[PDB]
């Protein structure tokens, strides 16, 4: 019986670092990266995904729908094989969810006009459908940082394509993160999700070698599920 | 147990007509129309407006809309389910062509073929065919039946597009040259009927043949 936690948050808040911290604290703990993050920097999968990322960055109003499609189906399959292959008290740690795909990223491209009524309408259906047709999660852990901490972090990361991402986007993605995971205001069609329990974690301070409290906070919340 | 038979055919080759014609003949005989037929209506219209913009998006909605429709009907004594085209049609006819005519790029094309390879590796689950019936018509023929059908946005279909498509049908369903990542398919028997002659009020010969074919599977 595998528990299922999603680790969520804005660009450069510290998810993969956190995910690769818990990684070696237990062998009942496994981690599934987010596919997009491997296409992000530096095989047929990587080829395509990196092709798709650059195009979405260069002309989002043309490539948002295809990007969202490939990136969600990639997380989906990446997530399926981690039931297969590995894991007494097993937890799987997901690096973002198919819900972030949709209520954070996909949603923001509609409202910014990068996907049109048809595009976004056809995405909501596929999504609803592809997901109803094993990965529903036991909990969500929210690593909350500011747009500014987020903005500084991507600069410390130094990714080519990401240096141009401006504070105003991050500022939109923070708001949706907030409405979903803290005031629990955002409303959806995965109903269980309205009451999956969530833990919010302040990672504005650097925790790269001072993380015991955050982890005790994780261990405690696992205990409550 | 429900036998699954796809009616393949170029545009307006007779497909919708023969399949309904069939629909009345037997208790044991039902049909799943092509969802693009009823069209989807914007995505199809955007498809005719600017195909190098919408080809990828349509193909995905088109094909998944057919998988849903077919599954739905996947739930008589000697059951036979007839489909109107199929997910091989969607990939080796249409997406293939559309990649071939640069309305999709390699990324697009690779990303489609992977998603089709996967959307249907969980879903051969009675969408896998028992036979194919190829309504072979000449392109010339199909071009008149499009004026026959007298359909708005379908009026300007060239002469040459319809050519592209039949050469692809014939390589797939008559010469059997064409190769795919469903090894089963190359097994599967095909039946090949000529439909240039009208048949609305003269189909017994046709249906007789259908009947021999089903009888041997
Ligand atoms: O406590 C931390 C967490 C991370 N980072 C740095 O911020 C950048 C982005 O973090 P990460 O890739 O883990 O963020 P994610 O997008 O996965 O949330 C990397 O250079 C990290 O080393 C940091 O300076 N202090
Ligand atoms: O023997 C026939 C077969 C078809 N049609 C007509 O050809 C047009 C297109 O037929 P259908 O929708 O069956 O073509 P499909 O696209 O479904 O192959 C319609 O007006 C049919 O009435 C016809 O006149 N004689
Ligand atoms: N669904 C998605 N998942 C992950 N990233 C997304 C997604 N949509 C857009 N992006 C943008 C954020 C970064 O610029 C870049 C790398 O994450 O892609
Ligand atoms: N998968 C598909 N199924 C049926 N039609 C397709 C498909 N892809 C493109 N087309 C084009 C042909 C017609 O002009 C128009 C209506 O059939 O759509």
């Amino acid at each position: 019986r595998i528990k299922k936690i999603s680790i969520e948050g804005n660009i450069a808040a510290g998810k993969s670092t956190f995910v690769n911290i818990l990684k070696q604290l237990s062998e009942d703990w496994e981690v599934v990266p987010e596919p997009v993050a491997r296409w992000s920097n530096v095989t047929m999968s990587q080829k395509n995904g990196g092709n798709v990322l650059q195009m979405m960055y260069e002309k989002p109003e043309r490539w948002s729908f295809t990007f969202q499609t490939y990136a969600c189906l990639s997380r989906i399959r990446a997530q399926l094989a981690s039931l297969n292959g590995k894991l007494e008290k097993p937890v799987l740690f997901f690096e973002r969810s198919v819900y972030s795909d949709r209520y954070i990223f996909a949603s923001n491209l509609y409202e910014s006009e990068s996907m049109n009524e048809t595009e976004w309408t056809i995405y909501q259906d596929w999504h609803d459908w592809m997901n109803n047709q094993s990965l529903e999660l036991d909990g969500i852990i929210y690593l909350q940082a500011t747009p500014e901490t987020c903005l500084h972090r991507i600069y410390l990361r130094g990714r080519n394509e990401e240096q141009g991402i401006p504070l105003e986007y991050l500022e939109k993605l923070h708001y949706k993160h907030e409405s979903w995971l803290l005031h629990r205001t955002l409303k959806t069609n995965f109903d269980y999700l309205q009451e999956v329990p969530i833990l919010t974690l302040d990672v504005n301070e650097d925790f790269k070698d001072k993380y015991e409290s955050l982890v005790e906070k994780v261990k405690e919340f696992l205990s409550t599920l």
